[PDB]
């Protein structure tokens, strides 16, 4: 209740617009009305001739058209008139989606597929099933401005994408995987908004002023009138759900929602979706347990939370890279302790924040956390968003990928990645107000150093997939994902780790495997028989003693 | 470890200044001298030369000199130099103060004693101890801005008043009181600082930028050094509690203290303060129990929390106000839930913040909050700081005392009120920079009206209390206080209450007791003798049925 909603054949018009007096429904083709303001600040109409498809522009005190900032849809820009569209209304009480079989497939439906749409994602079901992905992330649908966007300006929380063909596509596309045994797992931004379009501000407060985030600043859940706005968000998960039977969120930056509410937003949404047995995940910089933490230790509850510290490790020891976050980590000690306690700054001296940070996380599974080695981000603001295949040694890149995949965590490969992808993922924008275009130019030119004009085309579709498989990379992926299934490698942290000085070996319920960095022996504790292995100086039947490896990853049993 | 220390015959001088590049310590006397930089940003020295109850002014890059914010006393103004003094060191190991035995006096130095000192209110002590109260509460001795203050513009938290005596006899107050048998307890600010003389600006970042509170803005607990700063405070309540055997600390508006780290600095302090087995109480307006909550349950353990709740209720109640806050109550109803469940507001719509205020108070005793009817911010800001025996009807005010008195709650009386003091408690200030000494002025004037211009020791004075005894009140007083204890009504919150149109009954474990507002019949449910009446229309020994009562109050047995 916030956009409209056809009854019968009539529809209502919802309209929270406090610091407004008056307010006009405006079907673009019929006419224009009087909005039934309610003391609490919610103007309202009730049409019934209304059916139409129509396009509409609510019209305030000022004199100015705008449009449903819950829109189902907005058909022009971002500054398109609203538009009227249809109940799906249909959807389960459930997802297929088990937690443990999950094996994240994060994907940029514009840079994907060369249509770059849901039909150009749907093209790619069979294959993504073919790869053995347990489900589907998508990047932010939220009507963002212009065509071409990572999707992080998204300013129509409830309006699909244009572009990416929008609602009926969208529709389509969840269908489609549901069918093809594919969950898939919408990323929704509530942290923010969009630079462009944005009318909330001329509605009344959805935004706190009390704070402010990096990107301009949250929405207001504590002040004034909270009560509204944390309902907007709350309702928009609901819809999400109902009006596309979605199989779970991802929740962007978490760390810049601000709650001082005896009960957090986040344990408010986390509810509303494990209230329709959906999950959900987040992106969480605080190495804090709260999040993903259970109700009865009072916890957010959600499902599950991306641990970049696993990543950087990672990255930072295969790479030589010390820059930014990447100075906190680049060692192999860290490598261990991310593997054996999910953070690394478990409440501990970031030189890189300069502060304390972190904190231990319980005994929780390994499911509470999802690795990778690569997602949009970490290619993305790299100035040159270089894949991860274009600063390693092959044999590394292969270990990597092990390394993740073999986890008990929940993988979640980039898009790319998996094929041995070499293009990159560069930060494109698409505004239209010269402050913006520009702005962000000496931005992300002065954050990141990204020369790539990200209003520009080129930076653009330069990001797009360039589907050249290469068999090897491609092969290895396949048979990860699937030996761990085999193996029953998942949410389980109950394993043994070894490291040398190069080398790492790593006990599990199932087997072993090792990971060597640089020629040298080792004094392997086991005898296993090789599973698979990176190279070929792979001993098929391993015993106790030392003996001398190369660089290079060979898995056991 | 932030001022100074002395050692043997040495003295060090930490120095916490980031932003710093080349500090100077500077005897006064002696010399100047160059702290030595450690990378944190500590810059530091060491001396032996000094005894020296001299002053010294830290000379930083700017070629400014500046004053030791962790100033153990600031001899002169704001600006003065910091100053040598002794080790009180001795302390002990407790606090005789227990709990439920509370009854606390809110004094303010200043306007009390017409000496204004501790002197001033060293003289009241067997007069307190007459009165049964059984513990002080002194309002902010941190040193403020002028001489006349209600302290709440402390810009140097470890800085005892000049004014009021200081040090010697601040601390000499407490040795006092302590023989007395009286507890002491500091009123405390940590979310916020002094619009004069605040010098932390410049030595580094010790308030965030994320937020803005409404006198200015917090510290930094979070962000970038966070460390630091959270250290400067934790380490001041310990030293209240070593260099003057204080009792307890009162926290001022601790919901202007934000902090998103995994433990919340209140339950950093908490901790701090039952370290040394103290007592901790905190004004929050947040209707969570969060605060006064315990460890298993996760909260930050707080002793005890202020509930204006429970005032405004009876206020608004016996005054037929509604501005401001007090139209979210003046109604019976509210009266009783308060007295019933802590809070009025238990998570439901205040239209005084347009929001969903509070929620549900545990099945804490009723020590877990403190009420009264009378307050410096309660009295103080109104305009004309009127007491509020000038807005009832004298037996409202008696009956009232009662109410409060003979919660479980902990009762706590402002200054005067116990002897019928109709003095008023004024805004005042003693600022010195213009543009200070006159936004002031608009502020009072354009929030509370207030005419008596702060900045005039007008205002001032005629705060001071006029110790015109009137021992009707007086009298009264005394004795609920001592039926109190008498009764051991105290914590305990197993009580039957009624009310009838204008009338109400409150069954104790004890005990009944009447409020009649106004002349009505009342089915008294039980036989009990008179123990005390306001009026003398009271039935020394009481039975069950009806019976028609004069406005008034009485209590049984």
């Amino acid at each position: 209740t916030f956009a409209y909603k056809i009854d019968g054949n009539e529809v209502i018009f919802t309209l929270w617009a406090p610091y407004q007096k008056s307010v006009k429904l405006k079907v673009l083709e019929k006419g224009l009305y009087e909005m039934e303001r309610d003391e609490k600040g919610y103007f309202t109409i009730t049409l019934n001739n209304v059916k139409v498809r129509d396009r509409y522009k609510y019209v305030l005190d000022d004199a100015s058209e705008i449009p449903d900032p819950a829109s189902r849809y907005q058909p022009e820009g971002v500054h398109g008139p609203s538009q009227i569209i249809q109940e799906s209304k249909e959807f389960n009480n459930e997802t297929f989606l088990k937690k443990e079989d999950l094996i994240i497939y994060e994907i940029h439906v514009g840079t994907f597929t060369p249509e770059g749409t849901f039909e150009g994602v749907i093209r790619k079901l069979d294959y993504l099933k073919d790869l053995g992905i347990t489900a589907i992330e998508i990047m932010p649908i939220a009507q963002f401005p212009g065509k071409r966007d990572w999707g992080y300006d998204g300013v129509y929380l409830y309006a699909v994408q244009n572009s990416y063909g929008g609602p009926e596509g969208f529709r389509k596309l969840v269908d489609e995987a549901h069918k093809k045994g594919l969950g898939v797992i919408l990323d929704v931004v509530y942290n923010h908004v969009g630079p462009e379009g944005n009318y909330m501000v001329k509605l009344g407060p959805y935004f706190s002023q009390k704070y402010k985030t990096p990107w301009g600043l949250t929405f207001n859940f504590d002040d004034a009138e909270s009560d509204e706005v944390r309902k907007f968000i709350l309702e928009n998960v609901e819809y999400w759900i109902k009006e596309y039977n979605v199989d779970g969120f991802r929740l962007d930056a978490v760390h810049a929602i601000i709650d001082t509410s005896p009960k957090h937003i986040l344990e408010e949404i986390a509810d509303v979706v494990h209230k329709y047995n959906r999950i959900v995940i987040a992106e969480s910089d605080l190495n804090d347990p709260r999040v993903v933490n259970p109700k009865e230790k009072v916890g957010y509850n959600i499902d599950a939370q991306w641990v970049d510290d696993f990543h950087h490790s990672i990255h930072a020891y295969l790479t030589g890279e010390r820059q930014g976050y990447y100075t906190d980590f680049g060692n192999l000690d860290d490598i261990v302790k991310s593997y054996k306690d999910v953070f690394v700054y478990d409440g501990k001296y970031s030189n890189f924040r300069r502060k304390t940070h972190g904190e231990p996380v319980g005994e929780l599974d390994g499911c509470n956390f999802v690795v990778y080695i690569q997602n949009h981000d970490q290619v993305g603001n790299r100035g040159k968003g270089e894949r991860i295949i274009k600063l390693v040694d092959r044999e590394s890149y292969k270990i990597a990928a092990a390394l993740y995949l073999l986890s008990p965590y929940i993988p979640m490969i980039f898009m790319g990645e998996e094929y041995g992808e070499e293009n990159p993922f560069y930060f494109f924008s698409d505004f239209s107000d010269s402050k913006l275009i520009q702005g962000v130019r000496e931005g992300r030119k002065k954050e990141n150093g990204q020369d790539t004009d990200p209003q520009d085309e080129s930076t653009f579709n330069a990001s797009k997939l360039s589907w050249k498989i290469d068999e090897e990379i491609f092969s290895f992926y396949k048979i990860l994902i699937k030996m761990r299934k085999e193996l029953s490698i998942a949410c389980d942290r109950r394993v043994n780790v070894v490291n040398g000085e190069n080398w790492l070996i790593i006990k599990g319920r199932e087997y072993f495997s090792l990971y060597v960095f640089s020629k040298s022996s080792i004094e392997v504790k086991y005898s296993g028989t090789l599973l698979l292995s990176s190279n070929n100086s792979f001993p098929q039947h391993i015993e106790e003693g030392k003996y001398e490896f190369d660089k290079g990853f060979a898995l056991y049993k």
